[PDB]
C-alpha cells in the first residue's frame, strides 16, 4: 500500500546521516559559490529522487561580509592612542578543518563600518527592560558611549535597535559561559560547551518580514527598482561585533562605575559585572575602539524549489520549505534540517516511482539567504505571493532538527494541533526508558502542557525563521518540529553561528545513531503527508476558538492592570469576548457539518473553509508602523523577534503605557486595537458560517 | 425550460414603471427614516419575490445636513455690510410638489462650517488644468480669494480639492446652462432642462475609496473607533455651496480684472466671464460672503442585502448591487436603476419558485448613503472583505438605468468584454430605426469602437459609484450598463441631484415605454445570469491581454515626450512591455486549456484561475497616499475621481513631471512605478499558468 505507513518506513537514518556529512564538509555562505553550487547538487538529486520539476529561483539581494584585507577587531587603548589589547581575528579552527578556507571570520552581518572610541556601559542582555533599568532605575546614560551586551534571552537585533535608541555609539555582543556553557560538559571538540575563543556570528537587521532590505513588498528581480541605502529597511545605524568570553573577560575586567543592580545581571566570567560607565581609577584614561570594516553588498542568491503535482488538487500546495545557506559549516543550523528536507524528498520520490502522487501538490525548498533575514523564501514569497494567497494550504518549516536530545518541540498554529497530537500517538518515542510507546507519551510526559493533563506543550509561532513570510505576512497555516533540550537543567545550544558546529558535533554529541533525526523527519515528514493526502484538511478549527479565549483572558489581564484608566476612558474587552464567543459557537456548528456531509464541491467549499481560516486573521493595513506583520492574532514580539505575542496590536498598545504622558491618546489606541482585534475574530468566524 | 431566455422574458417594462413611481412619491434622502422604511419596503417584497433570505445590513456613519433653522446662502455684501442680494433657500418645486415635506435644500454635503468673505475668482471648471492657467499663465493668485466654478467635466470634489490647495477660502459651484441646457429644448416641466432656479446638490470629499470619513479600513459597526472629526478622511477645510444660474449671473455679472484667458473659460450667461479677482470699478469695494452652517453627524444607514443561494457553487458569489438613497425623489438617479434592480429580483424569483436555482450564490443588494461618498457599499465590503475575497465571481453595478435614450453605455473589465457582445447579439435593439435588429448592431452603429471595425466602445471603470469597493480595493471584476444620450449632439443629464429629477421626468421625457429601461434589465440580468450560471465562468483572458498592449503603449507614449530625461535616467519600458508579452502568452495557453479539458475539479480549479484573475492586479500596498485603491491597472483619475486611468501609478509618477524641482527623484519615482506595474502584469499572468 501506498499510504503514511509506507512513506513513513522508507525514511532511513542512515541517510540522513550520508547527507548531513555531505552537507557540512565545507562552509555554504549565502551569496558565495559554494553554496550555488550546493545549490546545483540539490536540484539535481531532487530530480533523479524522483520530483517532477527543480528550479533554481534567484534574486540579488542585499548581503553583509567583512573585508578581507581590512578585518574587524576591537580594542583597549590607552591615552596615546596605543591598543593594549585586541580581540581575535577568528575563531581556533576545530581539529581536521585548521586547512579548510572560506570560513568567515565572526562579524556582526549588517553593521555599518565605523572606528568609535569610548567608554563601555555593560546593558546585560539589552533587552527593552535591562534599558528601563538603566535609565529609570540607575539613572546610567548610555548616549554616547559604546553598550557590551550578553547575547541570550532576545534576537540579537532587537538587542542593537534598544542600544541605539538608548543613544549608543556602538554594541559589542559577547557570549557569556552563563548562558552558552553548561556546568559539568567539556567545550568542543570534548564535549559541546563553546570554548572562550569560540564566537557567534549572526545578523543584526530589524526588518519586520521585510524581506530583501532594498526592496519591501516586491521580489528583487532583475529588473527591480532599489531603493538607496539611506532608505532601506532595518540596517543598524551604529557598529556592532561580537566576540567569545575570552575577550569579554579582558574588556569587563576593568569595568568601574556602578555595581550590577542584582544577580540577574552576573554571569559566570571573574568579573564584577559592573555597569560603568568606563573603568575603575587606575584605568579611567583607557577607551574602547572598535574597528568595523564590512561592507554591505547586493548579491545573488539561489532557492531550490522542487514540485511533486498532486493527482486531485494540482492548486492546493503544501510546502516543506528550510534554508540551506549557513554562517560556517551549519552541522545543526540548517543541515540538520537540510539532511531530513533531502530523505523526506527522496521518500515521497521512491512512492512516486511506483505510481503514487499526493492529492494535493507538495511544493519542496532550499531557502537562500535565511541567516541573512529570511531574505529568500521572503522574496520568493513576494514574487508568488498570489498563489501562495490562493492555493496555499500550509508551511511546515524545516530548519535545525536537533537542539538537544531530551524531547520534541513543536511550535504552531492551532489549527495543526489535532494533527500533531494524532501523528505523534501513531510514531515510535526514540527515548531511552520509552522503548515501545509512543512519541506522544514521552513528549507529554517530558513536556506536559501548563493547562491540559494528558497534553504535551505546544508553543506559538514566534519568528527567526522562514515561515514567518507564510505565516505573519500572508496567513498560511504554519507549523515545525524539532528535538529539544531539557529546559529546566539548563539558551538555544552552546555552539549556535560558531566554526565548532560541526558534523562531528552532531554525530559525537547530539545524535550519534540518527534516531532523534529520523524521528524529526518523520514529524516533519508525517505532517506534510496529511496535509497533502487527507481528503478534508487536517485542521481543528474548534481548537482556534480555545486559544483565542486564552488570549483574550490574557490581554484582558494586562489591562485590569490599570482599573482607574479603563473607568476613566470607558475601555472595553467585551466586544472581543463577544467575537471570541461568536467564534466558538461557529466553530463548533463548523466542525458538525463537516462531520456530516459523497459531494466533492461540499468538501472543497468545505477545505476552502479551512484553508481560508488562517487566512481570515490577516489585515491588509498590517499592525502599526509594521505592515508585514498583517496577522491579528500572532506577531513577532516588539522586543524579542523570536518569541511570539499573541494579540500583538492591544498588547504594544497597553505596554508600558503608565508612561506614556498623553494617557487619553494612548487609551484611545488601546480600545482602537480591541476593535481592529474584535472584528477580525468576528470576520474569521464568519468564514465558517454557512456561505449562503 | 429555466434557461437565459424564460428569465429574460419574465421582465416587464410596466413593472419597472410600477417600482419607479413607487420609489419616487417621496424624498428618500440617507440617513432619514423615509429611506429606512424605503428599505424595510425592499427587504419585505423580495422575501416576497423569493429570495432565500433577505436582511439589512446597518452601519453608523457620518453624514452631513444642512441646519434647518439656520439655512444657507450667498450674499454680495456692501461696504456698509448690507447683504444686497441673497442667493435662493430652495428650488421652486416642480408643479404638484410644492406640498412635499422634507426637500432637503440645495447645498454641498461635508462642508464646514463659516462666514467667510472677500473676492471672487472665477476658474472655469477647477479643473487641475484651470488652476495650472490662472497661477502659471495668467499668474492670478487664489489664496484668500473665494472661488467661483462652473459644474462639469470632474467630479465635484476634485474641484473642491483643487481649490483648497490653490489657497482659496471658499468655493460657490453653479450649473452654467452652457453644460446644463441643451439649446432647443425647454426647461422642467416643459422639458428636460435645468431651470434657471434649479440647483445641483451633491458631497464634496476626498475620500479616494474610504468608506465612512471616521472608520477607514473597518466597518462602522456598533463597537468600531473612530477617529475624531480633525482626523477624518477626506472633509474639506473651506465652505462650499452650489447655486443655479439665475443666482450665478448675479455674481458673475460684476466680475473686473483680467478677461477670460479664451473661449474654453466663457460657457452661455451674457457676462463677460472674466477671471477677477473681485469686481470692476464701481462696485470694487462690494464682497461675496457665504454663510455655511450645516453640520456632519454620525447617522444610522441600512443597506438591504438578499441571497439566492447557488445549487451546485455556493460559496461562488455574483453580485448585482446598486443605491437606494437620493438627494430628493431620485427619478433617474437612482431610482430608475433601483426599479430595475427590484424587476430583477422578481424575476429570479419566479424562476426560483418553480423549482430553478442559479448554478453559483446571487447576492442582491440596495446600498444606503451612496450619495454621501459610497458609504453603504463601503462598510459592507469592509466587513464581509475576506468572504468577498475568496467568494467574488462579479460585480454589475445598477444606479441610473437611463440618462439619455440614445444607445446603450457600457463599462467594466476587459474580463467581461465578451460577456457583453454575446449577450448584446442575443438581445432586441429598442432603437428606433433597428426595429428586428439586435441591440449590439444599433450600439455598434451609434458608438463604435474608436479601435475596432464592427465593435463598440466599452469604456474603462471609472469611480464615483458602488463598483469602487468592489473593484478598485478587492480586485473582483466588475460591470455596469445603462441607456446613454449622444454625446457628440450634446455633462450627465441636465437635471442631475435637482428637485426637478422626478418620476415625470422619466416618464414625460426619457423612456415614456420603458423600453430603454427594459433593455437595460435585461443587460444587467442577463449578465448576472451568465456570470452566475455558465459552467464556465463567461471571462475571456485574452481581451485583458490586448487592453494592456493598449494601456502600455499608451504610458510609454507619455513618458516618450521627455527623451532627454529617459536617456539621462535610464527610464525603460521593456520590462512593461516584457510582462504584457508574457501575459498575452499564457492567457493563449490558458484560453487553448480552457477549452480543451468530465473533470469538476479542473473546472473549479480553472474557474478559480479565471476568478482570481482580476483579484491578481490588486497590488496590498495600494498604490501612492491612496492605500484603498489596490488595483494597478485601473484607479479613479487623481484629477477626477469619475474618470479610470490606466496604470495609475505611472501616470501620477509623469504628471507634470517636468515642474518636479528634483528630476531625479521623481524619475525614479516613474521608473519604481514601471517595476510595480511590470511585476503585477506578470504576475497575474503567472495565475494563469499550469498550477503544478
Ligand atoms: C456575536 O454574534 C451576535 C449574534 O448572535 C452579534 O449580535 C449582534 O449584536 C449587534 C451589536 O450589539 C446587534 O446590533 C443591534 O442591532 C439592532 C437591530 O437588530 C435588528 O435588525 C438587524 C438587521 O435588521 C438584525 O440582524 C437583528 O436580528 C435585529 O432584527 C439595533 O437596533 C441596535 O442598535 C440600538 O441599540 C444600540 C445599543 O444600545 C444603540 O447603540 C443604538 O443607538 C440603537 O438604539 C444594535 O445595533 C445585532 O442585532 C446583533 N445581531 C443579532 C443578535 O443577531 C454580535 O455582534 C457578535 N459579536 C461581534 C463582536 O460581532
Ligand atoms: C517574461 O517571460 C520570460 C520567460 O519566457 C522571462 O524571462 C526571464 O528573464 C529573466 C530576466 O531577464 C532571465 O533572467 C536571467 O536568468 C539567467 C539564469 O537563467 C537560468 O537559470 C534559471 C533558473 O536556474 C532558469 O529559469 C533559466 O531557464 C536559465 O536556465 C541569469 O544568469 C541572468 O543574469 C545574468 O545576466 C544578467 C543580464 O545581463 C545580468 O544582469 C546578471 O548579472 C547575470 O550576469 C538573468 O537573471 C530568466 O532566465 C528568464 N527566464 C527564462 C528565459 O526562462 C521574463 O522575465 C518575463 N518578463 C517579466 C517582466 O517577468
Ligand atoms: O533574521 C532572522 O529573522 C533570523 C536569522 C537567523 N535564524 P536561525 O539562526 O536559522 O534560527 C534561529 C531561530 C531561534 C529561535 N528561537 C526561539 O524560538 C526561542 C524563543 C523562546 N522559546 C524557547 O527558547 C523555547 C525552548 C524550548 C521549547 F520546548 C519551547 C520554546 C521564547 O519564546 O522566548 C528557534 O529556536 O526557533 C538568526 O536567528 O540569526
Ligand atoms: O461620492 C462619490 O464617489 C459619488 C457620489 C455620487 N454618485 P452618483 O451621483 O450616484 O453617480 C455619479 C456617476 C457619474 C459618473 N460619470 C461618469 O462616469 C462620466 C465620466 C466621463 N465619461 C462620460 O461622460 C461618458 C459618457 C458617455 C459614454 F458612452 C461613455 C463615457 C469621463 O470618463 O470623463 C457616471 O455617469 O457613472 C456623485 O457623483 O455625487
Ligand atoms: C484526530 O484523531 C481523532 C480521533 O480519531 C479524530 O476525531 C475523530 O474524527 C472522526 C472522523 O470524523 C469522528 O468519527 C465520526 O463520529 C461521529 C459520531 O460520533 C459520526 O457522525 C461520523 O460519521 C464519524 O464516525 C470521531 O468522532 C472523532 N473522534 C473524536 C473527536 O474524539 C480527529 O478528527 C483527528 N484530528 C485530525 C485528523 O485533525
Ligand atoms: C462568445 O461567443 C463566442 C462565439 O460563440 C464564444 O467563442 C466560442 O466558444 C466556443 C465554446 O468553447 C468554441 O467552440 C470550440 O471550438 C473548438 C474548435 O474550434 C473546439 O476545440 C471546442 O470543442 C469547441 O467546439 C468556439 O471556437 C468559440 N468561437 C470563437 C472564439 O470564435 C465565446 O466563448 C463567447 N464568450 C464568452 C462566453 O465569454
Ligand atoms: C577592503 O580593504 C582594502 C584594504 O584596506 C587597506 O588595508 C587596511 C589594513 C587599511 O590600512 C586600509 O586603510 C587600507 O586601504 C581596501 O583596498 C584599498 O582601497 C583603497 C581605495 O579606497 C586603495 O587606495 C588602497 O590601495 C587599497 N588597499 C589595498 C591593500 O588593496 C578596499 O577598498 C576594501 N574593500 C571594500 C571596501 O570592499
Ligand atoms: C593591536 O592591533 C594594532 C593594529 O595592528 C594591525 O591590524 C591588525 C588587525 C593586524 O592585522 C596587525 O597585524 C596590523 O598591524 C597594533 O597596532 C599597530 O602596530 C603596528 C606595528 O607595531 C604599527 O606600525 C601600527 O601603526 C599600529 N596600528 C594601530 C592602529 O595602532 C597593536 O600593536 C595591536 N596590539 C596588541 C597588544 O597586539
Ligand atoms: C441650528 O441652528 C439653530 C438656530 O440658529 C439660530 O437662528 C439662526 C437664524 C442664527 O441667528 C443663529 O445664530 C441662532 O442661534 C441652533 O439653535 C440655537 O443654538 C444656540 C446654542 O448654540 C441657542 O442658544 C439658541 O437659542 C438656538 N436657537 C434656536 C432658534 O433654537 C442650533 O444650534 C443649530 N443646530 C445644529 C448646529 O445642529
Ligand atoms: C439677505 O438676507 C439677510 C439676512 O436675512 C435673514 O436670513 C435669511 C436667510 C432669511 O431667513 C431672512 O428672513 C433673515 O432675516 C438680510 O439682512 C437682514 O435683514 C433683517 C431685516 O431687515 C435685519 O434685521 C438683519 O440684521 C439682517 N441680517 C444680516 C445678516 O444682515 C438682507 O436684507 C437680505 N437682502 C436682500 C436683498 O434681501
Ligand atoms: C555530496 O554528494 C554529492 C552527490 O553524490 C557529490 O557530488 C557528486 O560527486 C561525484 C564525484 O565528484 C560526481 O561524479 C557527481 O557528478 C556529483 N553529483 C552531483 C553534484 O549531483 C558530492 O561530491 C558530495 N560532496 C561531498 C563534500 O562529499
Ligand atoms: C409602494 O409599494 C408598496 C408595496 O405595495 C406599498 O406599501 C404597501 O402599502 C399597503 C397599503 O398601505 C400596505 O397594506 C402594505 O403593507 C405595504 N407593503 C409593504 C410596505 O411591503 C407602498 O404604499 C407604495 N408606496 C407608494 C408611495 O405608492
Ligand atoms: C545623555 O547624554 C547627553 C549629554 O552628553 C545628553 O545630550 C542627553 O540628552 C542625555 N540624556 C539624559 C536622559 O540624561
Ligand atoms: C544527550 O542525552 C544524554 C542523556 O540524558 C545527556 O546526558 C547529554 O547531555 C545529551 N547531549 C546533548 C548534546 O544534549
Ligand atoms: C498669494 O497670496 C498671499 C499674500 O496674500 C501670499 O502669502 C502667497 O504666498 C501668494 N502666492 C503667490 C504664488 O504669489
Ligand atoms: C429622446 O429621443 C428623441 C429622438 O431622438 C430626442 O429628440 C430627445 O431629445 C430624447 N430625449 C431625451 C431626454 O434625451
Ligand atoms: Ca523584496
Ligand atoms: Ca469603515
Ligand atoms: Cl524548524
Ligand atoms: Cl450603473
Ligand atoms: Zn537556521
Ligand atoms: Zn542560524
Ligand atoms: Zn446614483
Ligand atoms: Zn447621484
Amino acid at each position: 500500500k501506498h499510504n503514511m505507513k509506507a512513506f513513513l518506513d522508507e525514511l532511513k537514518a542512515e541517510n540522513i546521516k550520508k547527507f548531513l556529512y555531505n552537507f557540512t564538509q565545507i562552509p555554504h555562505l549565502a551569496g558565495t559559490e559554494q553554496n550555488f553550487q550546493l545549490a546545483k547538487q540539490i536540484q539535481s538529486q531532487w530530480k533523479e529522487f524522483g520530483l517532477d520539476s527543480v528550479e533554481l529561483a534567484h534574486y540579488d539581494v542585499l548581503l553583509s561580509y567583512p573585508n578581507k584585507t581590512h578585518p574587524n577587531y576591537i580594542s583597549i587603548i590607552n591615552e596615546d592612542g596605543n591598543e593594549i589589547f585586541n580581540t581575535s581575528l577568528f575563531e581556533p579552527p576545530p581539529p581536521g578543518y585548521e586547512n579548510v578556507s572560506d570560513i568567515v571570520p565572526p562579524f556582526s552581518a549588517f553593521s555599518p563600518q565605523g572606528m568609535p572610541e569610548g567608554d563601555l556601559v555593560y546593558v546585560n542582555y539589552a533587552r527593552t527592560e535591562d534599558f528601563f533599568k538603566l535609565e529609570r532605575d540607575m539613572k546610567i546614560n548610555c548616549s554616547g558611549k559604546i553598550v557590551i551586551a550578553r547575547y541570550g534571552k532576545v534576537f540579537r537585533g532587537n538587542k542593537v535597535k534598544n542600544a541605539q535608541l538608548a543613544g549608543a555609539k556602538g554594541v559589542i555582543l559577547y557570549s557569556d559561559p552563563a548562558d552558552y556553557f553548561a556546568p559539568g560538559v567539556k567545550s568542543y571538540p570534548d564535549g559541546w560547551n563553546l570554548p572562550g575563543g569560540g564566537v557567534q556570528r549572526g545578523n543584526i537587521l530589524n526588518l519586520n518580514g521585510a524581506g530583501d532590505p532594498l526592496t519591501p513588498g516586491y521580489p528583487a528581480n532583475e529588473y527591480a527598482y532599489r531603493r538607496g541605502i539611506a532608505e532601506a529597511v532595518g540596517l543598524p545605524s551604529i557598529p556592532v561585533h561580537p566576540i567569545g568570553y575570552y575577550d569579554a573577560q579582558k574588556l569587563l575586567e576593568k569595568m568601574g562605575g556602578s555595581a550590577p543592580p542584582d544577580s540577574s545581571w552576573r554571569g559566570s566570567l571573574k568579573v564584577p559585572y559592573n555597569v560603568g560607565p568606563g573603568f575603575t581609577g587606575n584605568f579611567s584614561t583607557q577607551k574602547v575602539k572598535m574597528h568595523i570594516h564590512s561592507t554591505n553588498e547586493v548579491t545573488r542568491i539561489y532557492n531550490v524549489i522542487g514540485t511533486l503535482r498532486g493527482a486531485v488538487e494540482p492548486d492546493r500546495y503544501v510546502i516543506l520549505g528550510g534554508h540551506r545557506d549557513s554562517w560556517v559549516f551549519g552541522g545543526i543550523d540548517p543541515q540538520s534540517g537540510a539532511a531530513v528536507v533531502h530523505e523526506i524528498v527522496r521518500s515521497f520520490g521512491t512512492l512516486k516511482k511506483e505510481g503514487w502522487r499526493p492529492r494535493r501538490t507538495i511544493l519542496f525548498a532550499s531557502w537562500d539567504a535565511e541567516e541573512f533575514g529570511l531574505l529568500g523564501s521572503t522574496e520568493w514569497a513576494e514574487e508568488n505571493s498570489r498563489l501562495l494567497q490562493e492555493r496555499g494550504v500550509a508551511y511546515i518549516n524545516a530548519d535545525s532538527s536537533i537542539e538537544g536530545n531530551y524531547t520534541l518541540r513543536v511550535d504552531c498554529t492551532p489549527l495543526m494541533y489535532s494533527l500533531v497530537h494524532n501523528l505523534t500517538k501513531e510514531l515510535k518515542s526514540p527515548d531511552e526508558g520509552f522503548e515501545g510507546k509512543s512519541l506522544y507519551e514521552s513528549w507529554t510526559k517530558k513536556s506536559p502542557s501548563p493547562e491540559f493533563s494528558g497534553m504535551p506543550r505546544i508553543s506559538k509561532l514566534g519568528s527567526g525563521n522562514d515561515f514567518e513570510v507564510f505565516f505573519q505576512r500572508l496567513g498560511i497555516a504554519s507549523g515545525r518540529a524539532r528535538y529539544t533540550k531539557n529546559w529546566e537543567t539548563n539558551s538555544g545550544y552552546p555552539l549556535y553561528h560558531s566554526v565548532y558546529e560541526t558534523y562531528e558535533l552532531v554525530e559525537k554529541f547530539y545524535d550519534p545513531m540518527f534516531k532523534y533525526h529520523l524521528t524529526v523527519a518523520q514529524v516533519r515528514g508525517g505532517m506534510v503527508f496529511e496535509l497533502a493526502n487527507s481528503i478534508v484538511l487536517p485542521f481543528d478549527c474548534r481548537d482556534y476558538a480555545v486559544v483565542l479565549r486564552k488570549y483574550a483572558d490574557k490581554i484582558y489581564s494586562i489591562s485590569m492592570k490599570h482599573p482607574q484608566e479603563m473607568k476613566t476612558y470607558s475601555v472595553s474587552f467585551d466586544s472581543l469576548f463577544s467575537a471570541v464567543k461568536n467564534f466558538t459557537e461557529i466553530a463548533s456548528k463548523f466542525s458538525e457539518r463537516l462531520q456530516d456531509f459523497s459531494n466533492p464541491i461540499v468538501l472543497r467549499m468545505m477545505n476552502d473553509q479551512l484553508m481560508f481560516l488562517e487566512r481570515a486573521f490577516i489585515d491588509p493595513l498590517g499592525l502599526p508602523d509594521r505592515p508585514f506583520y498583517r496577522h491579528v492574532i500572532y506577531a513577532p514580539s516588539s522586543h524579542n523577534k523570536y518569541a511570539g505575542e499573541s494579540f500583538p496590536g492591544i498588547y504594544d498598545a497597553l505596554f508600558d503605557i503608565e508612561s506614556k504622558v498623553d494617557p487619553s491618546k494612548a487609551w484611545g489606541e488601546v480600545k482602537r486595537q480591541i476593535y481592529v482585534a474584535a472584528f477580525t475574530v468576528q470576520a474569521a468566524a464568519e468564514t465558517l458560517s454557512e456561505v449562503a
